């Protein structure tokens, strides 16, 4: 058994974690990707979905094919990765 923290707490504006899987982007494995729409998604679920498109994956947000046979070809989102936000 493990648990024990404070609730009702959200003050991070950020999208520093993944919307989808909600995990901190890290490099190492769950790198932050950026769709030629602007939603950032790490590579993980990235990855689930380009698998079956062949021709540019589809947004789960806005629908937005982004024609890219590989996964650095999209727009890269250093941005999680950089010392806090880039704008505010
Ligand atoms: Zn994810
Ligand atoms: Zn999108």
């Amino acid at each position: 058994g493990s648990s024990g923290s404070s609730g009702n707490l959200d003050a991070l504006r950020e999208v520093l974690e993944c919307p989808i899987c909600m995990e901190s982007f890290t490099e190492e494995q769950l790198r932050p990707k950026l769709l030629h729409c602007g939603h950032t998604i790490c590579r993980q679920c990235l990855e689930k979905l380009l698998a079956s498109s062949i021709n540019g994956v589809r947004c789960p947000f806005c629908s937005k094919i982004t024609r890219i046979t590989s996964l650095t070809q999209l727009t890269d989102n250093l941005t999680v990765l950089k010392s806090g936000p880039s704008s505010g």
